[PDB]
């Protein structure tokens, strides 16, 4: 019953992480709104992978894991962080 | 919460692109939504934002969709989804 990431990439042109959902929808976010991705280089941002069934966005080397539902709910970090 | 700042139909990709007020972007193919299955490109362009900004509205067609619902993967009433055998 949930949207699930089929593909994920970092678009350098638009400076966005574009997630293609499995139901035909798309979600994009500027990575420097997300806790963990601050000061990540373009090269580092490209490493994005899909994990969970398809509910998590993962960066192995950076050791960052973002909740796709959280991101789409508007949650990009901890209360403390979102300030 | 996320809220629609701008909404438009992109004929090229046949999607409704929604610019969220928090900086993100959500795109959904509107013909998968209840009440828009048969609308024309022309008709789809009439999209408007209503509610503080949680609803997409089409005046003439008299269709109202929920942004959070659409982002949750909900495109219509369960009764409607079921009427697709």
């Amino acid at each position: 019953n949930e949207p699930r990431a089929a593909k994920a990439r970092y678009d350098r042109s638009s400076a966005r992480v574009i997630v293609d959902l499995e139901n035909g929808c798309t979600f994009a976010f500027p990575p420097r709104l997300a806790q963990g991705l601050e000061g990540a280089s373009d090269d580092q941002l490209c490493a994005v992978e899909i994990l969970g069934q398809g509910y998590g966005l993962h960066w192995e080397t950076l050791d960052v894991d973002l909740s796709l539902p959280g991101l789409m709910a508007g949650i990009f970090g901890t209360k403390a962080w979102m300030a």
